[PDB]
């Protein structure tokens, strides 16, 4: 825990989870008479801080999420990072000291929001910037108190990404499996649930609330996933991740990529066991990506997040980022600001009606996918497809026709294609 320097500085803390890094840190800057802002990436671990905080501390802090906030005239304020940059940044409120929780973090809204407060907090009359995380880059996976390890082999009934698993080891108690698609989990949870265990499938849509929080059970599921009480983890050790392709077809492609998991990912899936308790970890493979790389494909995320929800210019997302990518100690990605920037600023007069339908949609880069669905409506073309990445262009239907003007690709391109229009001769220009 850094001390309040004299003067504006920004200091790491590398600390394990559980020291306290995001509740007694704050409580005694702000017990020292400080305005304190907590971010956080996690909605529920934001609204989460202030029972935890009342409990540990009997502070009830101001709670700023995107549902709901609780202002309670703390000198303590936990946010999400997505509010924060909603709220306005540095402008959203004035703080002395900011914690900026879990700066490991790859996702564009905890890089853009790192960056902002990088970017602005001095300047707005802050005294210090914390970066806390208990895997800062180049992390791996070490031995855990509670945590016996031990690798799956080729024995057993069940088989488990080139390995199997022995229902012995699953039969009685609770157990967390990590496949990396939804597929695979269902296909896990059907074949284990024929075998009469009581196996549950769990991934982004379903329902969470149908888990038994006692009992055996077996929930096999994606890192969507709580009180597990788990008496072990199982790991695929793979990941499916977002990944750019500068594929001249004619532009660049934004699709997913099955990699192997990484030190945040085998930290974080292990973590599930070994809770208060023993737990047992069981592997297909051994070996982990050191934490602290992140694609391109975040940064484009960066600038569509900018345009589609923080009201930010290319050139603005631009200052964040540059500041996040300035200071050391953080996650590091190819330097293709001026090249994203680029892009993005050719993607003028977004058909405003189409941008609310896709992140609405909870379409993955709401700006790319209106931008493309506004240059087919223009144009009373169709879409590159008919998949429901496109349901916006569905009403108008029979009025398109020819070919797609192909501005990149986001999915499949079934339709025929041109490679006339402006802006797709534009963004070809950024690739060269």
């Amino acid at each position: 825990p850094p001390a309040v320097p004299q003067s504006f500085q920004v200091a790491h803390l590398h600390a394990p989870t559980g020291s306290g890094k995001s509740t007694k840190v704050p409580a005694a800057y702000a017990a020292q008479g400080y305005k304190v802002l907590v971010l956080n990436p996690s909605v529920a671990a934001t609204l989460g801080f202030g029972a935890y905080m009342s409990k540990a501390h009997g502070v009830d802090p101001n709670i700023r999420t995107g549902v709901r906030t609780i202002t309670t005239g703390s000198p303590i304020t936990y946010s999400t990072y997505g509010k924060f940059l909603a709220d306005g940044g540095c402008s959203g409120g004035a703080y002395d000291i900011i914690i900026c929780d879990e700066c490991h973090s790859t996702d564009a809204t905890s890089i853009l929001g790192i960056g902002t407060v990088l970017d602005q907090a001095e300047t707005a009359g802050a005294r210090l910037v914390v970066l806390a995380t208990a895997t800062p880059p180049g992390s791996v996976t070490v031995p855990h108190p509670n945590i016996e390890e031990v690798a799956l082999s080729t024995t057993g009934e069940i088989p488990f990404y080139g390995k199997a698993i022995p229902l012995e080891v699953i039969k009685g108690g609770r157990h967390l499996i990590f496949c990396h698609s939804k597929k695979k989990c269902d296909e896990l949870a059907a074949k284990l649930v024929a075998l009469g265990i009581n196996a549950v499938a769990y991934y982004r849509g379903l329902d969470v609330s149908v888990i038994p929080t006692s009992g055996d059970v077996v929930v096999v599921a994606t890192d969507a996933l709580f009180t597990g009480d788990f008496d072990s983890v199982i790991d695929c050790n793979t990941c499916v991740t977002q990944t750019v392709d500068f594929s001249l077809d004619p532009t660049f492609t934004i699709e997913t990529t099955t990699l192997p998991q990484d030190a945040v990912s085998r930290t974080q899936r292990r973590g599930r066991t070994g809770r208060g308790k023993p737990g047992i970890y069981r592997f297909v493979a051994p070996g982990e990506r050191p934490s602290g790389m992140f694609d391109s494909s975040v940064l484009c995320e960066c600038y569509d997040a900018g345009c589609a929800w923080y009201e930010l210019t290319p050139a603005e997302t631009t200052v964040r980022l540059r500041a996040y990518m300035n200071t050391p100690g953080l996650p590091v990605c190819q330097d293709h600001l001026e090249f994203w920037e680029g892009v993005f600023t050719g993607l003028t007069h977004i058909d405003a009606h189409f941008l609310s339908q896709t992140k609405q949609s909870g379409e993955n880069f709401p700006y790319l996918v209106a931008y493309q669905a506004t240059v087919c409506a223009r144009a009373q073309a169709p879409p590159p497809s008919w998949d429901q990445m496109w349901k916006c262009l569905i009403r108008l239907k029979p009025t398109l026709h020819g070919p797609t003007p192909l501005l990149y690709r986001l999915g499949a391109v079934q339709n025929e294609v041109t490679l006339t229009h402006p802006i797709t001769k534009y963004i070809m220009t950024c690739m060269s």
